[PDB]
């Protein structure tokens, strides 16, 4: 038969289904709004494959718009075909910016996070959306985002730096003149790395550094200016400090709030976590002081390309600066 | 300090060298030829970071040429410096095609196999040396190469398969439509995949389909050609056919030979198995016959750049084919 190309598209939603973590949040989160949903319109900004849309069906919804523009819409529409929603969620292909829809809407649901939050994200969609159909007063799910800042050794990161000092234990060969080599090609660049960690790998206590209510005023021009803020913390104890771990939770509005959490220290997502190495490992003691400065910005080529200024100081070291862009 | 672009050279490096099975097979095989490497001259075709090398100067050699292309040469040079060889095995940059030897050798060592064997492999460059360099009755290691193909009911990929049936299951939203989307995106394609396989994905009796004495005369010409043979074999039981696996084994001359394996049944390996898709899974049976011929063939834009021609016949089903290549 004939040959497709469109391994990516099944992979990546793949992926966003098969993350329980995900999924289950955004079921659970829509499902606790019912009360809000029931006989109401909603938006869904970047349906996918259409499961969100369905939950809102399923809490209530009288109507949704499912609003795609992926090739990936004509599946979203098989989706609500077989799912017998045909008559109340409507897929509409193309950006949201251009949709055109009969009403505006009681809610916006959107699942629009990216890597370290920002990259890639729907998040400037969703406001476009939300002020140009959002009726006042309307819903937005979730409503919330929170950013994260930890200090990390990294243990996979030591073992792979520490590898070649130990070649000589296993196979007769002393390489260990190849960490130095190791050390610049795995840490010496600028590129965010979205790797996941646990908590071994969290140096001190996480830092809350900024907070996003996504219905606020002025939320578009923050993220053009930046999104950020200043931390500060103590080292557990004694450990090589490789770098920062960046992540996000979002909050829905409450029935407590149910929250989607990324963080190394909950269960995995597909989101992994946001890294910053720094150029090599510096060493740090129990209550060794780190403060710092994170902020989340576009890139100049591309507002959806994500861009992180670091300012970091450690200890008695003075102030530096690492300028990381996802690649 | 300054950026690199290097972390790929490290990358692949490490791969290899962390492959306990690879780096153990030579070691040993090596160690167990000391009787013909003792005091004798090696040539190390494309040496990498070295350890090669330095196997064979543990394994008695007077003296080691150790060519390698890439910029990783000047990590070989130090390795042999830190393990205080540098007066007998010598680091020389650019690619073996070209490189000036003071004199012709008693036995050339290389690991060259790539994907699927030949996939950026470097066997020419080694049946180049041979030529060249290696002294008549000198020794090559490994000495021979043999390719085993066997049908797979790949038990992720049926999983992957599957899951949007059972979305249902986990979500109450029924996606089962996204099975056949699935089905095209991830099968019907005509890329070799790279994937690593156990036992519980063979149905069917693995197949030597050939076999190359790498001293053997008119082997350059037989690559070009192509290498490869016909199978055939009886399915062990009932599940889906999603395709063919193809793996190779390389031997060491004896000191019984020692082989490594990549093979499913046993331990993994970076090299993993190129896996050959059917453009949909084929229900078989309990010995349902399966018979075909693969070739594995260079690329016309590349020689490098591996392609396998598939034919087979599934039971009563017609004969067909299917024309790979590496992505
Ligand atoms: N401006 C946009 N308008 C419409 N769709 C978009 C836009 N930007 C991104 N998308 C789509 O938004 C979706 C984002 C997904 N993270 C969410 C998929 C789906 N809602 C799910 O939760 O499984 C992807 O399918 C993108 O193709
Ligand atoms: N024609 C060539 N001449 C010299 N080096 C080559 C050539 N083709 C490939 N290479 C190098 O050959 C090496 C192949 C590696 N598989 C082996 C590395 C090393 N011998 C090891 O076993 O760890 C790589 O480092 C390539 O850069």
């Amino acid at each position: 038969q004939l040959y497709y190309e469109c391994y990516s598209d099944v992979s990546v939603h793949e992926e966003m289904i098969a993350d329980q973590v995900r999924t289950e949040a955004y079921r659970l989160g829509i499902l606790k709004n019912w009360a809000a949903l029931r006989g109401k319109t909603v938006l869904d900004v970047g349906a996918g494959t259409g499961i969100l849309s369905i939950f809102c069906a399923q809490a209530g919804a009288r109507r949704v718009y499912a609003v795609e523009a992926s090739a990936i819409w004509q599946q979203a529409r098989e989706v609500v075909r077989l799912n017998g929603l045909e008559d109340r969620v409507h897929v509409l292909p193309g950006p949201v910016e251009t949709v055109e829809l009969p009403e505006r809407v009681d809610a916006i649901v959107s699942e629009w996070m990216g890597y370290g939050l920002l990259h890639e994200s729907m998040l400037s969609s969703v406001l476009h959306a939300r002020t140009k159909w959002l009726k006042e007063g309307g819903l937005l799910l979730p409503a919330s985002a929170e950013l994260f800042v930890a200090p990390i050794s990294d243990q996979m990161l030591e073992w792979r730096l520490g590898f070649w000092s130990q070649v000589k234990q296993h196979y007769g060969v002393d390489m260990s003149c190849m960490e130095s080599f190791a050390t610049r090609c795995l840490m010496g660049h600028s590129e965010i790395v979205v790797q996941d960690l646990s908590g071994e790998d969290v140096l001190a206590r996480p830092q809350r550094f900024a907070q996003l209510e996504l219905a606020r005023a002025g939320l578009e021009q923050e993220l053009e200016a930046g999104v950020g803020g200043r931390f500060r913390c103590s080292c557990y104890g004694s450990a090589p400090l490789h770098g920062f771990a960046v992540w996000f939770q979002v909050t829905f509005p409450g029935g407590k709030p149910l929250v989607l959490s990324t963080s190394p220290l909950h269960p995995a997502t597909h989101w992994k976590q946001a890294l910053l190495y720094l150029n090599e490992p510096v060493p740090v003691e129990q209550d060794t002081d780190i403060s710092g400065e994170i902020t989340l910005l576009p890139s100049p080529d591309n507002p959806r390309r994500l861009r992180i200024l670091l300012r970091y100081k450690v200890g008695d070291h003075e102030e530096k600066t690492k300028d990381f862009a996802m690649e």
